[PDB]
């Protein structure tokens, strides 16, 4: 099947954030037994390895904003990955990594299905500008770099004069917010951007929010999906090992019921699983939680339905 | 009162599985203060003591299938005293013991009360025969024994040749599900069984899940439910202390309300508490977390309600 | 802004309950941060201070009522404060103390705003009688001092002469019920209170608990709110530094959600935040978890909202 065909990019990245081990994200993920799930779930898995972002030293900052020069190479070299999988017939599967890789994995998947739509799973916007920023990390701004209505708000930053915007303010859905910067809440209520935030969350129920979320980008026409998940979207109950978790987030449920219906769609193209930070557990078990957290996410993005499973042959003969 | 008149039945039996200590289930139940409780809440509770289960030797495998001749003849016994609690006009309430049980439970409470509808609380469909079965355990297949749909195909088991298939496919509502067997889903589908997984409750909530499940079984007319409650329906958060638990369950508050509607209804004829494993507590709070739990569940079931209750005088006099 | 508007209360108070400690709630809630994160949120903050509570040696109990001239004289003092808070245009915060001081909050309130309607978030009732109640304590007592319908079911109490009760059974909703006893049941369900216990909670959702509390408080016209906030409304997960803990409480998002659709309203004139005992924490985690939470609670119904917030300025000029 189309949405069971499966193409993984490990992306080794920190330096849009800055704590040290989101770039050890692939590898506990790899070691989980991410690979071999999926392939026991009747997927086609071909794995292109992680991504070399070779050192960039001396890369001082654009204004406040940290390690711009490496951030652009990385998202740069990572939008080439994500257009050669999607032209290989195959969903780009990203392995972060911090968020700020979803500049290079939108714009890369944006190249071969330019009418996709965006469902950002997070607790955060990610929607600051390189001016409106306020903590000066990268991975609280891939939204603005690829948004057609922030053009002319985006400076020139170096690392990022490759960067053209692919998506528009209105092809784009939040779930999960909670934790929203004032200049952020400007931009997001001024472009009229569609999002599910925990009040809303909390006021609907899931079930409402998806059904509203792929009525929103799928009810005029048929078109990709790409889904950035941000493991922080989830509660800190469940995926503890992230930098930065915000208290009251979605269930592990929540979590569950998202991908499922997204699955049901058939119409998955791209995934980001992003921030997943194993030396930021307080105990070893808190790291294999969100790992196992992270995992059951990506399986469900693939097919694995909580009702059961089976193949298309007589169980009973 | 009917809903309120009760025939306790300890059921001590764990060879439907293969983790010792769901024996000692009726025990901790009982310690617990279970019986005083109900009778502290208006309830006429008989105490029918607990069954005694013979140590059948040379209980030989049937295939992969554990302990046929003992779960077999646990169920046999089991039944016999539910049609006994039941000719008294009472409830029978089964304290478990493993979940195989329900073959006994369910086919004596049927001999009295033919036209009863089950509801199955648990994160599994335990609708696996002797030959989908994989993992061999008979706590995980007493669904196929019960169902008319399945005669034909569930083979000559030692044991089991008392069994009489006592319910149809239409006659069954599962609430949890979110570990079903590939051969479980292919039956629930094939048969087209009713069901809510949590998938089910996440998009509906539980009080369409509670509408729709009463509506289903009694909608024609009145008729006897029977509530097989698995422990392991609920999120280990809150019974830990089980042989199969499953993450993402019911919360506290869901299995609270599933019982509270039942009771309400004032058709509740038939309970089973399964699957307590007092010796699976990491902790001996865990242990305690979830036989509070399963009381709290018991006692909805007869009348307890979290909006308050009252005795039928004038407390302002 | 009127709802942002704020006058401080501080009512260190315990003798309405049996444990020690809550007298220190405005204290730690102080040295959070409240009146610092509220001026950030644009909130017009006067601190009025910490009432004096004089102590009432040889105060021997009415009946089985414990502390009874001590909850009187420290209701009574509370009431002006709040009258005079209420005078001079701002929404009054009490900080607890044991719920008792609602007696004092309320009746306050009342002598500026009759027309008030009552939300009150707690797991209990608190409508026992002084000859209703079976703990003694007046904290589960302060709803049936303030009822027009209980006036002749009240007796006189020392410490008590100065109230006049303030509010009808219909302007009065309550949110978050699970252990009510037989009595206030009966009171409950004899006056026809609107209420939500924790079974509306799981059938309809939070959402539409908000619409269905502010459509029968606000539906034939505009008037003040006053919101009684008892910690232990919310699962002792969330605030387990309480009193009286009652398990399978409010989720910390619906505590949210219920004091965000209160801000929006604009209509918020009375905060009572009681309960807090620090000295209950099993853990210095527990306590900081209670505070933090009580915080939360507080900020959200000034206008801090999860979706964000930002200043009337162009933040992308
Ligand atoms: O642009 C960005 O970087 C993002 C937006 N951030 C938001 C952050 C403000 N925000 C306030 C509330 C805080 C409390 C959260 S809590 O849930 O109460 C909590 C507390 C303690 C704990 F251990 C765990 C959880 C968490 C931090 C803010 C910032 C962070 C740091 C320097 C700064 F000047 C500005 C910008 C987008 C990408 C990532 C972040
Ligand atoms: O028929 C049956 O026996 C039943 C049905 N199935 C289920 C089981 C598959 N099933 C996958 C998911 C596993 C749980 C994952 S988890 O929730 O993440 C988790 C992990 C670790 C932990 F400590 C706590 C929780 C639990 C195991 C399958 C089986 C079990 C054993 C041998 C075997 F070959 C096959 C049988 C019916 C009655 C009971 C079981
Ligand atoms: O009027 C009042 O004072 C109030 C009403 N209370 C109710 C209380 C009965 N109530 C039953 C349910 C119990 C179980 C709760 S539990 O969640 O299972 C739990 C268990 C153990 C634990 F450590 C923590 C939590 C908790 C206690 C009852 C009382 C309390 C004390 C003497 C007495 F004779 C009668 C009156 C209103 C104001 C405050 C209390
Ligand atoms: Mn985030
Ligand atoms: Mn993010
Ligand atoms: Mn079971
Ligand atoms: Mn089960
Ligand atoms: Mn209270
Ligand atoms: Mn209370």
């Amino acid at each position: 099947a189309k949405s069971r065909t499966i193409g993984i990019i490990g992306a080794p990245f920190s330096k849009g954030q800055p704590r040290g081990g989101v770039e050890e994200g692939p590898t506990v993920l790899r070691k989980a037994g991410l690979l071999e799930k999926l392939k026991e779930q009747e997927c086609d898995v071909k794995d292109y390895g992680d991504l070399p972002f070779a050192d960039i030293p001396n890369d001082s900052p654009f204004q406040i904003v940290k390690n711009p020069r490496s951030v652009g190479k990385a998202s740069e070299q990572l939008a080439g990955k994500v257009a050669e999988v999607k032209k290989n017939g195959r969903i780009s599967l990203v392995l972060g990594g911090d968020h700020s890789l979803a500049i290079g994995s939108i714009s890369g998947h944006a190249r071969v299905h330019p009418d996709l739509g965006v469902i950002w799973v997070d607790a955060h916007t990610d929607i600051n500008t390189p001016l409106t920023t306020t903590s000066g990390n990268l991975h609280g701004q891939p939204v603005s770099f690829l948004l057609k209505e922030l053009k002319g708000k985006i400076p020139d930053v170096p690392g990022f004069s490759w960067v053209t915007p692919c998506i528009s303010a209105k092809d784009i859905v939040y779930i999960g917010l909670r934790d929203v910067d004032p200049g952020e809440h400007y931009i997001l209520k001024t472009l009229g951007i569609k999002y599910f935030s925990m009040t809303e969350v909390d006021r609907l129920g899931i079930g409402k929010v998806m059904e509203e979320t792929l009525s929103y980008l799928l009810g005029r026409k048929k078109r990709p999906i790409h889904l950035s998940f941000d493991v922080d979207g989830l509660d800190p109950s469940f995926t503890p090992a992230t930098g930065t978790p915000v208290v009251g987030g979605l269930t592990y449920r929540e979590g569950l019921y998202i991908t499922e219906e997204i699955y049901k769609t058939g119409l998955l193209s791209g995934l980001d699983i992003m921030e997943v930070n194993p030396s930021l557990g307080k105990t070893p078990e808190e790291v294999t939680r969100t790992v196992n957290t992270a995992v059951a996410i990506t399986l469900a993005c693939f097919g694995l339905a909580r009702e059961g499973n089976h193949k298309p042959i007589d169980y009973l003969n």
